[PDB]
């Protein structure tokens, strides 16, 4: 059991952007590190080629520099009796 307890990452908001925004959905678990079953609405999370989604030792977190189109919508984390709720109304100026 260590005391490094990071700064709550888990976002809980609606917040807007444009297109190729930088949006930031992380998820870091301080306490039983348990896996994390994360999903985002129009982004299928694969390799790290399309989108930058990182594996961290401890949790896993969702950086996606480029919020665009399709990555417009809503995102669900089912932690371990923890969530994450972020709404990102992105924009279209670009592609």
């Amino acid at each position: 059991m260590k005391m490094m307890f990071a700064k709550e990452q888990s976002v809980h908001n609606e917040v807007q952007a444009e297109a190729g925004a930088s949006a930031m959905l992380s998820c870091e678990v301080a306490q039983a590190q348990t896996e994390v079953t994360w999903y985002k609405d129009g982004k299928k999370l694969s390799s790290s080629s399309k989108v930058g989604m990182e594996v961290k030792g401890c949790t896993r977190r969702l950086v996606l520099p480029q919020a665009g189109k399709a990555d417009a919508g809503e995102y669900s984390c089912e932690a371990g009796g923890q969530r994450v709720s972020f709404h990102l109304h992105i924009t279209e100026p670009l592609e």
